[PDB]
């Protein structure tokens, strides 16, 4: 009953262009099996959204990449908010909940807004640009790294170990297997600023650790949601932007409806996010028997969600693949849904909005007048160059 697909979701063909093989997805039906994987695929609005919001069924804490942590161990220690379930997952995402708060967002919006508006007179100065390495890297590496409190030296390593992550949750491909091999180094600088002394007072992982006596974590468990921040909250930002300004240079007419009300950052930023997911999959286990939509899955199977394809599925958007910046976003799951639903997203969502912010102010033009070369993840999508003119405004 269940239509059986040679499709590879972690391919550089599917990579490359996913969309036609998103929809050969979504139009076999509301389950598919990807024999490629031996997994389970949903690539619908419904099934995905349905997926995640039973996390009782389909659990994370057998992990959320093709690895099941019953049969494989981890290739690091397990995250304990993302590879956890209710209710150990309970108390430490209220903590990160609590450390990435609208008070913290307070604290940190100004001078966030002051370096994206500063990045942006900088690049105008010089023209002509690459908007993924000079604006979608830059502007992330000049906030969010020190928002945490990290020191200066070892900030390189911080690309890299994400990427090594994102990498991670995908099969054992050639992605995979080259990025754990290249992996000692990022982790020994990565875990190392994780401890308590190393991180400078008043930022996010300062603060975890002053979360420690609350009964909520305990000290051991501190670090690893330090972790969780400096694996999740750059790349995925990177990208973010880099998708935001890759939509406006690709659909100019959205740029000038931006420039003239420039209160439609927040959710230019939101479409974007939506238009491209940064974050294309992840994966659940099921933890029983379950019938989803019409199809019954075993125990112990891994569940493929397609977050883009979802996100572009014409049964829930009317005109998916137009990037619309008056668009209602609500209900896209770029960010997740449910109890997983991304913690970081009012950082993420802060420094978008202040980035499409200048630019909208500031910027007249945005013209690609370059190769575009794409940067290949198992689980992240996004560009390794974009080189574009700005026009001032
Ligand atoms: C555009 C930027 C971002 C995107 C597209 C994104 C995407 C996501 C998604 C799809 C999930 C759900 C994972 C799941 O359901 O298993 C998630 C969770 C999470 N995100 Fe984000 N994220 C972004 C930015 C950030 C930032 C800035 C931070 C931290 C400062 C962050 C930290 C986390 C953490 C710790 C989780 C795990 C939450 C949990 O399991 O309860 N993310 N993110
Ligand atoms: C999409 S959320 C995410 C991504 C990578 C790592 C972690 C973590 O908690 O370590 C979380
Ligand atoms: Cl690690």
């Amino acid at each position: 009953t269940i239509p059986h697909l040679a499709i590879d979701p972690f391919s550089l063909d599917f990579f490359d262009d996913p969309y036609p093989d998103q929809q050969t997805l979504r139009d076999a039906g509301p389950v598919v099996y990807l024999d490629k994987w031996n997994v389970y695929g949903v690539a619908r609005y419904a099934e995905v959204h349905a997926v995640l919001n039973d996390p009782t069924t389909f659990c994370s804490s057998r992990g959320v990449g093709l690895s099941d942590f019953k049969k494989e161990k981890p290739w690091r220690p397990p995250s304990l908010i993302l590879e956890a379930d209710p209710p150990a997952h309970t108390r430490p995402r209220a903590v990160l909940s609590k450390v990435l708060s609208p008070a913290t967002m307070k604290t940190i919006r100004d001078g966030f807004a002051a370096a994206a508006d500063a990045k942006v007179d900088e690049l105008l100065q010089r023209g002509c640009i690459d908007a993924i390495a000079d604006l979608a890297e830059a502007y992330p590496l000049s906030v969010f790294p020190d928002a945490m409190g990290l020191k200066q030296e070892g900030r390189e390593h911080l690309l890299p170990y994400a990427g090594l992550v994102f990498n991670a949750f995908g099969p054992p491909n050639e992605l995979r297997q080259t990025a754990i091999e290249r992996s000692a180094p990022h982790q020994a600088y990565v875990n190392e600023q994780c401890q308590r002394p190393n991180l400078a007072p008043g930022g996010f992982g300062a603060c975890i650790h002053a979360f420690t006596d609350t009964g909520e974590i305990t000290p051991d468990e501190a670090p690893l949601l330090v972790r969780s921040l400096l694996s999740a909250g750059l790349d995925t930002t990177v990208n973010g932007i880099g998708a935001a300004v890759y939509c406006l240079a690709r659909f100019p007419g959205e740029l000038q409806r931006l420039r003239s009300d420039p209160t439609l950052a927040r959710n230019a930023f939101e479409e974007a996010v939506r238009f491209e997911s940064p974050v294309q999959t992840f994966f659940r286990t099921t933890t029983r028997e379950v019938e989803l939509g019409g199809a019954v899955i075993g125990e112990g199977e891994k569940v493929l969600m397609f977050l883009g394809s979802a996100n572009r599925d014409p049964r829930r958007w009317s005109d998916p693949d137009l990037y619309d910046i008056t668009r209602k976003t609500s209900g896209h799951v770029g960010f997740g849904s449910g109890v997983h639903m991304c913690v970081g997203q009012l950082v993420a969502r802060l420094e978008g909005e202040v980035m499409l912010s200048a630019l909208a102010r500031k910027v007249a033009a945005i013209d690609i007048d370059g190769p575009v070369k794409r940067r290949f993840n198992n689980t992240l999508r996004g560009l390794e160059s974009l080189p574009v003119k700005l026009t001032p405004a």
